[PDB]
């Protein structure tokens, strides 16, 4: 189906998902000198104290750490958000080289990787209904740069060997997502879409200004994963990022000056 290769990559997605050329697609380049500081933006509230992780799965495009979202255990509120959004999963997008990998860019600068913590608006009952709404999801995006190791990320790095190929999953309970957050919660926000097919335009993007640092050793293990399934020719899971899309009729707001 769709992928990140030359014959099934981002350039081809519009054929099966025409919304790929839509009015509010993601990611986008964040021009820091065009973003407007919005003093009306309420404080961002990340409540991950009761977060309940369940499993880690290699889905052939990236790996997802899933959470129990039957209750308001881990939620995102405040900021440009109205209501409560429950955390359902997080995953990353990374490159084959340290100079690329992130989906959003800042003044055209590409980071080594990007973490996406996905949340859905509880007013819609379930994730499936939420993705069909303009304000159905809220995704917290965090850039990763290569530097010092990130303690909170090692638990994830340690289990990647058990889900090397597509379809593989492993138990992943008691993981605290709070360990992946930078010190500052300053952010940029704009209305966008999922960055992978079906590319639904149901996302309120909240991209943090401050990146987190990960070690070269940690990123290297990400690059050892496989897009292919067990018993098939090896295709390293790298460069699973969509490039920046036209901003069009949208404004990016900043929570800071
Ligand atoms: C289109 C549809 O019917 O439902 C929407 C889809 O939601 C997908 O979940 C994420 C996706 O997680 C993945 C791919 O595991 C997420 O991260 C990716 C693709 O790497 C992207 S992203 N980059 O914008 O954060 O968004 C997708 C939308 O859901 C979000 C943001 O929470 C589901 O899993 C996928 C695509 O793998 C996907 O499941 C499919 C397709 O079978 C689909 O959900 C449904 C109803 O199946
Ligand atoms: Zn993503």
């Amino acid at each position: 189906h769709w992928g990140y290769g030359k014959h099934n990559g981002p350039e081809h997605w519009h054929k099966d998902f025409p919304i790929a050329k839509g009015e509010r697609q993601s990611p986008v380049d964040i021009d820091t000198h065009t973003a407007k500081y919005d003093p009306s933006l309420k404080p961002l509230s990340v409540s991950y104290d009761q977060a309940t992780s369940l499993r880690i799965l290699n889905n052939g495009h990236a790996f997802n750490v899933e959470f129990d979202d039957s209750q308001d255990k881990a939620v995102l509120k405040g900021g440009p958000l109205d209501g409560t959004y429950r955390l359902i999963q997080f995953h990353f997008h990374w490159g084959s080289l340290d100079g690329q990998g992130s989906e959003h860019t800042v003044d055209k600068k590409k980071y080594a990787a990007e973490l996406h913590l996905v949340h859905w608006n509880t007013k819609y009952g379930d994730f499936g209904k939420a993705v069909q709404q303009p304000d159905g999801l809220a995704v917290l995006g965090i850039f990763l740069k290569v530097g010092s190791a990130k303690p909170g990320l090692q638990k994830v790095v340690d289990v990647l060997d058990s889900i090397k190929t597509k379809g593989k999953s492993a138990d992943f309970t008691n993981f605290d997502p709070r360990g992946l957050l930078p010190e500052s919660l300053d952010y940029w926000t704009y209305p966008g879409s999922l960055t992978t097919p079906p590319l639904l335009e149901c996302v309120t993007w909240i991209v943090l200004k401050e990146p987190i640092s990960v070690s070269s050793e940690q990123v290297l293990k990400f690059r050892k994963l496989n897009f292919n399934g067990e018993g098939e020719p090896e295709e390293l899971m790298v460069d699973n990022w969509r490039p920046a899309q036209p901003l069009k009729n949208r404004q990016i707001k900043a929570s800071f000056k």
